[PDB]
């Protein structure tokens, strides 16, 4: 059984929380804080490990973007360091290609990243790759076909709908066709070999939207909008439905979390965060041992 992993996000200051949501019986788990607040952050896995990357650390102490990379295993309930970033990256976006994690874009104070970088998790060990055509943060990212795609974002200046797309084997980005909207910290996940921008803010208003890339036509398609406009909220699949968690609307840190069937193309809110937040890294694996 596999469950909904939340870590970190940002409610007045910087959050701890791990919890972990079952789709069938509507638990939330609460599992081990993470060592260090994070807001901003990506989560992701790997052969069964949950990874915290990125984020920065909102404190009434202080406040600092991170670079560090983190492990949660299930099978203890044991958070690890792993070895960093080479820059801190808050707003990050991930993705995984070939068991490897890539981390793209984000802040670390006034610079807004167009690099990347890998991760081998059999080296412990991150490399710089080719940087972006854009710098980028809030930017959404996903794998399709084994190649990285990064999409909208934030470049200092203007919000983006551009996207690019990333050849691991070329070492090359190239851009791709334009989303129909600006999206700062929209939510990005592949469903069904297509990929999903949900939300995000254009810089006037946060963002109910929700269109869908089909790589055979190159053409991005609107979908059913959610119920709740929101920015910067967590998104991720689990049995072939998307489920987007909290975020921002203007007003409130939202605690509700929708669910979306592409078979019928329905929004529905399936359950509440024990909190409302914003800025979590959200994925899914197996359920922790008892
Ligand atoms: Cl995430």
């Amino acid at each position: 059984g596999r469950l909904i992993y939340t870590a970190g996000g940002y409610f007045r200051q910087s959050l701890s929380y791990l919890e972990a949501y079952n789709p069938s019986d509507g638990t939330w788990l609460r599992l081990a804080d993470l060592q260090v607040p994070r807001s901003g952050l990506a989560g992701c896995v790997v052969g069964g490990l949950l990874y915290a990357v990125g984020g920065r650390n909102n404190s009434p102490d202080g406040n600092t973007d991170s670079s560090a990379l983190d492990c949660y295993n299930p099978m203890t309930n044991q958070w690890s360091p792993c070895a960093p970033m080479s820059v801190p990256r808050n707003r990050i976006g991930v993705g995984v290609i070939d068991g490897h994690i890539y981390a793209v874009g984000g802040s670390h104070g006034c610079i807004h990243h167009n690099s990347v970088e890998r991760y081998e998790p059999e080296r412990d060990e991150w490399h710089l790759v080719a940087p972006m055509l854009t710098r980028r943060i809030g930017v959404g990212v996903a794998v399709l076909n084994r190649l990285l795609y990064a999409v909208g974002g934030f470049d200092g200046t203007n919000r983006l709908n551009s996207a690019e797309c990333y050849y691991p084997e070329r070492n090359e980005w190239r851009m791709i066709t334009a989303m129909n909207t600006i999206r700062s910290g929209a939510g990005v996940c592949v469903l069904h070999n297509c990929i999903y921008a949900a939300g995000g803010y254009d810089g006037q208003d946060q963002l109910n939207s929700v269109e869908r890339y089909d790589v055979a036509t190159a053409t991005w398609t609107f979908v059913a909008p959610m119920k709740h406009r929101r920015s910067a909220l967590g998104i991720t699949v689990h049995q072939g439905r998307i489920y987007v968690l909290g975020g921002y609307d203007g007003h409130t840190f939202l605690d509700s979390v929708e669910c979306y069937d592409p078979d019928t193309d329905t929004w529905s809110e399936v359950t509440r965060m024990t909190s409302g937040r914003s800025g979590v890294g959200v994925a899914v694996t197996m359920e922790p041992s008892r």
